[PDB]
DNA sequence: ATCCGAGTCAGG
DNA sequence: CCTGACTCGG
């Protein structure tokens, strides 16, 4: 047991321009929770305060807002959102651990202060899942168990501050944290915060159609399949095409025999249920996911959707979207993309504008490949699509087919992570041979990308580790695994890191210098997504003519590579309609 | 119950 | 290559 006073009330030598501050939302999605306890430790000892209490206090709500206070946590974002709840907010947060184990090794998977002291040696902490438990397990304890939990971390954020920032110092990454991950930390809390708003009314009549239309479909499923069963469980489904039906098995799961809509593709010509399985699992896809998936999270009185960005999970730096994931909405099948007509303004006369980066992954590669045919192709601003199937057929600018360029863009797909042909041959529907003819095209066309792939492996092999244009680690000692499967995976991630990496460090960046343009420049626009690639905003109507200009001109100018970023916008009444 | 793992597919 | 949600079923 260790000791803290257990205040009842706020006395100010709690208000001390420095401490660790701990305040524990306990639920699992952080939007509108309850803050079951707050610790603060500091020059003047450690404490400890109920929510209740602490938050009604002008003194102490006053405190947290001020930027001058500094405070040291873990997931400063948690707390900021769960303040934002409640209209209080949060400023002048200095350290936040989460962001800084996460910069040292992302593979740790740090999800709490625990996890993060086994990283610096320290130990009398405890972790989550200890104190409350997993699932139907998870319970918010007493305060005696609750006082002491909610200090030890606190203790351990004081103390870990500088044995985590001399590290980041010496791998190189102290302006990454401070610079770039807690800057946008703020900017997602703010994202989260805002929602966007959703037209529930409208997610209501495509569900509505698509119960009539996957009726019918799956009736005509049961009609040619003989008998019932449910679809959904492929196992169940294999058997009546495998078995009962008498088709070639061609792909193969390490469990069984496989339905992915890639072997499904294949089978069509064997036998009318195919198409109707496909048809099936695209209709109910929407439906499952993009509507009764949605409306079941709307919140009801506003309407409005709240994700969270998750800024501290992906092994590369990218983000991710929780709970729902705005990162993967449709767009691709024009049926599909309909969704985003339910993706609104939350104003009256505002409309949704929408930028993004042209090829930016690619890009990168011809920086960090330094291969002259891509980086001129790139200056000239060339259609980098149509200059590939050009190269990989040694053909012109108008003797490209349409399915020479299905053709070219899938390479370029798969170039950014050393693609197999086998792996390309499957996205295509080719032959394996002409997999690897189309990729030994491309690296003779373009043997500065051989070089690069060369070069990063034995950099991985030398230094246990790759890194991204804003010095992002990534550790991994499968490069020498003995394996061949495992090397080769390793040897892709060796790769791929560096452009998946840089591509976000870039986007992340811009995110920054929007929000600091936006704020100088008096204007009402901000953030509402990020998805890997592009910006979406909302802004007041009167106001499109500026972001025409501003989205692009900071996000191209965000960092500077040898080739020029390209930015695409649009703004429309809906998502959809910013395309 | 209740957990986890694969599967499939949506996006990058 | 990097995710996540929904789904069955060991
Ligand atoms: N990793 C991966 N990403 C894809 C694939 N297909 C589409 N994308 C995503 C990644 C890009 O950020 C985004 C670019 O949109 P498009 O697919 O329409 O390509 P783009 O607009 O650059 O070319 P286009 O103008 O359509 O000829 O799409 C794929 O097979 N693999
Ligand atoms: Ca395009
Ligand atoms: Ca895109």
């Amino acid at each position: 047991k260790m000791a803290f006073t257990l205040a009842d009330r706020v006395t100010e030598e709690m208000l001390a321009d420095k401490a660790a501050l701990v305040v524990e939302v306990v639920e699992e999605n952080y939007h509108d929770a309850p803050i079951v306890g707050i610790a603060v430790v500091n020059e003047h000892g450690r404490f400890f305060l109920r929510p209740e209490t602490a938050l009604a206090d002008p003194q102490f709500v006053a405190w947290l807002g001020d930027e001058t206070k500094k405070k040291s946590m873990f997931d400063s974002k948690r707390a900021a959102v769960a303040l934002k709840w409640k209209g209080i907010e949060l400023c002048g947060v200095s350290f936040d651990l989460l962001l800084a184990a996460y910069l040292l090794d992302p593979a740790q998977g740090v999800d709490d202060v625990a996890a993060a002291a086994k990283m610096k040696q320290y130990e009398a902490v405890r972790p989550d899942e200890a104190v409350y438990g997993k699932g139907a397990k998870r319970a918010v304890p007493d305060e005696p168990v609750l006082a002491e939990h909610l200090v030890r971390k606190a203790a351990a954020i004081w103390e870990l501050e500088r044995p985590f920032l001399d590290e980041l110092r010496r791998n190189e990454q102290d302006r990454l944290l401070v610079e770039l991950e807690q800057p946008l930390s703020s900017i997602l809390a703010e994202m989260e915060f805002a929602g966007v708003k959703v037209d529930t009314k409208r997610l209501e009549q495509m569900g509505k159609e698509l119960a009539e239309q996957l009726g019918t479909v799956e009736q005509r499923i049961y009609e040619l399949a003989g008998q019932e069963f449910n679809i959904n469980s492929p196992k169940q489904l294999g058997v009546i095409l495998f078995e009962k039906l008498q088709l070639p098995v061609l792909k193969k799961t390490k469990t069984g025999y496989s339905t992915s809509a890639d072997v499904l593709e294949k089978l069509a010509p064997y036998h009318e249920i195919v198409e109707n399985i496909l048809h099936y699992r695209q209709l109910g896809k929407l439906q499952s996911t993009y509507i009764e998936g949605l409306l079941k999270v709307v919140r009801p009185d506003t309407k409005k959707v709240h994700t969270i960005f998750n800024q501290a999970l992906t092994q590369t730096g990218r983000l991710s979207s929780t709970e729902p994931n705005l990162q993967n909405i449709p767009i691709r099948l024009e049926e599909g993309r309909k969704i985003r007509q339910a993706f609104v303004p939350s104003e009256s006369d505002w409309l949704i504008f929408a930028a993004d980066y042209s090829q930016i992954e690619l890009r990168v590669l011809a920086h960090i490949a330094e291969d002259d045919n891509l980086m001129e192709a790139f200056r000239r601003d060339l259609d980098i699509h149509t200059k590939t199937a050009m190269d990989i057929f040694q053909v012109s600018e108008d003797e490209v087919t349409p399915n020479m360029r299905r053709q070219a863009k899938a390479v370029n797909f798969g170039i950014v992570y050393g693609i197999s042909d086998y792996g390309l041959a499957q996205n295509l529907n080719i032959s394996r041979k002409e997999a690897a003819e189309f990729i030994e095209r491309y690296f003779e066309s373009f043997p500065g990308v051989k070089r690069y792939m060369e070069n990063i492996v034995q950099e991985a092999k030398q230094k246990g580790y790759v890194t991204t244009l804003l010095h992002r680690r990534r550790y991994l000692p499968d490069i020498t695994s003995r394996n061949f499967n495992v090397r080769s995976f390793a040897e892709r991630m060796a790769m791929n890191t560096p452009i998946q990496g840089s591509a976000a460090d870039i986007i992340k960046k811009a995110m920054i210098d929007l929000n600091a343009r936006l704020k100088e420049e008096r204007l009402q626009a901000h953030l509402l997504l990020q998805v890997h690639d592009e910006l979406i905003l909302e802004a007041p109507k009167e106001e499109m003519e500026r972001l025409c200009r501003l989205v692009p001109e900071v996000m191209e100018q965000a960092v500077t590579l040898r080739v020029p970023l390209k930015v695409d916008y649009h703004y429309g009444s809906t998502w959809y309609d910013a395309k």
